[PDB]
């Protein structure tokens, strides 16, 4: 139904904050990204930048993905990500989660024409 | 035949350097540990922290694993750990490693009595 491009766009996208405002911004996004309709989610990254930025990470350092997959690439700048994280305390459906404001390295897996990330590998 | 708490050390811990020494640490490693053996693991995380504070990871912040269920625990402070990423280049048995330096957070699985790590999830 949903491409996979506009899959990593609603799963690890947000553009309009450069940084997670408050404590709650997991409990908030991961729900209004629909991530806690079945399930809870177990961990999600959000990054804060544009997608331009995002899309060009495509053509930045190529590694290999978690999988052995070898279209994995690494962003040579670090950039503004909200790691989410379930607690010990969530049960579905009030899901809960740990929100951490970093700035780090991202690896996406990309794929298609034109070659865009369709998969959020790891942020280092 | 290893536990998986034997694995999880042979794999994950490195206690007698404080840091990766250089850009060629993650090629020693990885075949010292024997993770290059008959195919080139991709990736790879160290822990330069004693056993003993590793283990105490188990009874620190309890989070949700990637996988969903409530055995995994994130360290309380930062650790000295190194990143270790097979670049597009690697071609086994020559496998070729990036190395990255850093201090995290760490999430580990944890399972049995004592209740030790089994698994890395992931660093933050
Ligand atoms: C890293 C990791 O998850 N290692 C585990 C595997 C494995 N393990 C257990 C139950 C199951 O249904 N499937 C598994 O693979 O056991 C190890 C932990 O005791």
């Amino acid at each position: 139904k949903e491409t996979a491009a506009a899959k990593f766009e609603r799963q690890h996208m947000d553009s309009s904050t450069s940084a997670a405002s408050s404590s709650n911004y997991c409990n908030q996004m991961m729900k209004s990204r629909n991530l806690t309709k079945d399930r809870c989610k177990p961990v999600n990254t959000f990054v804060h930048e544009s997608l331009a930025d995002v899309q060009a990470v495509c053509s930045q350092k190529n590694v290999a993905c978690k999988n052995g997959q070898t279209n994995c690439y690494q962003s040579y700048s670090t950039m503004s990500i909200t790691d989410c994280r379930e607690t010990g305390s969530s049960k579905y459906p009030n899901c809960a989660y740990k929100t951490t404001q970093a700035n780090k390295h991202i690896i996406v897996a990309c794929e298609g024409n034109p070659y865009v990330p369709v998969h959020f590998d790891a942020s280092v």
